[PDB]
């Protein structure tokens, strides 16, 4: 009824939507990994009369969920989605909207580590973006790579018109104790790309998370508090 959705809130299978300010919503779904429940993020980004998405809503049947949830809730097609990094929470789920029309991108190396690793595949590869503090744009919002954190290809999205700062899962929440999964990331240059990240766009707004909830610049500061206590 207006609050942040929490894992607790939304049963596997569910996406509910955010609006965080005008033309751009968060999507919120929930999944089981390794026998745990957890919430994560996606982006939505008016792109005229058009959508971009940001992240699949971590597998295929959340994500027919969520283009369902989109319908429902906006009403305007989802015409091209980016994968801000190779992981399951990010990728699955491209089958289906590849299969709806969706055009699919992500950076070449979150492709090649998808393939590798046995994740869904996005279709076309994002030039531009292979050395730290590179950014594109990319309809409605700019693409950057900060460098290696949570992992090694993580992208991280701008929007301009809203000052709104998605990092994704190199961004962790506020209430987080923890950095993590951190199968794949990088504890030592994690907090260099976090500073990269603050230099780049220190007039952002709202910094959302790739799980939990939203805040302002502090969650920047913060994940690399708890990378750094993590590694220590
Ligand atoms: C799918 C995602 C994933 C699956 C399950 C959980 C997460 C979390 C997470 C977020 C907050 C949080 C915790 C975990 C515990 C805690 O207490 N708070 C995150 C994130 O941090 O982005 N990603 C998760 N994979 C899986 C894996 C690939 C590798 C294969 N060998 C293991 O690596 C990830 O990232
Ligand atoms: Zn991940
Ligand atoms: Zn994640």
């Amino acid at each position: 009824s207006g609050e942040y959705p929490t894992v607790n809130e939304i049963p596997v299978g569910e996406v509910r939507l955010y609006q965080i300010a005008d033309g751009v919503w968060s999507h919120i779904a929930t999944q089981s990994f390794d026998g745990a429940v957890y919430p994560s993020n996606g982006l939505i980004v008016r792109d005229g009369d058009e959508l971009l998405l940001i992240d699949t809503a971590w597998g295929a049947k959340n994500t027919a969920a969520l283009l369902a949830e989109i319908e429902k809730q906006i009403g305007l097609p989802v015409t091209r989605a980016v994968s801000t990094h190779f992981h399951d929470d990010r990728v699955g789920g491209v089958d289906v909207l590849r299969a709806a029309g969706v055009a699919t991108y992500a950076s070449p190396s979150t492709r090649r580590l998808a393939e590798a690793e046995g994740n869904e595949i996005p279709t076309h590869s994002l030039e531009g973006l292979s050395s730290s503090g590179d950014a594109v744009r990319f309809g409605p919002v700019e693409l950057f790579y900060p460098g290696a954190a949570h992992s090694t290809d993580n992208l991280v999205v701008y929007v301009p018109s809203a000052n709104v700062l998605y990092g994704g899962c190199a961004v962790h929440e506020l209430s987080s104790t923890s950095a993590g999964n951190v199968a794949d990331a990088d504890l030592a240059e994690w907090p260099t790309s976090v500073e990269r990240i603050q230099k780049h766009y220190p007039e952002a707004e709202v910094v959302i998370p790739g799980h939990g909830l939203p805040g302002g610049l502090d969650l920047l500061q913060h994940t690399a508090n708890v990378v750094k206590a993590h590694k220590n």
